[PDB]
């Protein structure tokens, strides 16, 4: 379960960094653990972070 | 003559600035003022444009 966490935090991070520079971007069929840590990564980096 | 070279130098920063974040990066095909003006750019903040 730890894997799996650190690596959905790792996609999610790659995300946030490489795009920020953006104010909302759309992030399309992640992984429901993936989307939780995904709005998670963009409150912490005040990114607007939408799931699909 | 002023409006192409604005242009072209539009385009250079567009290109150095959405990606700085890289150490390298590779233009293909420019137009020959876009790369003179590309490389003014890359020596300007410092990336490594190469030309193709």
């Amino acid at each position: 379960g730890g894997s799996l966490m650190v690596t959905v935090l790792a996609a999610a991070v790659l995300a946030e960094t490489v795009i920020s520079v953006t104010d909302s971007i759309l992030v399309l069929n992640p992984p429901s653990i993936c989307g939780q840590m995904l709005l998670h990564a963009g409150e912490e980096i005040g990114l607007q972070v939408h799931l699909a």
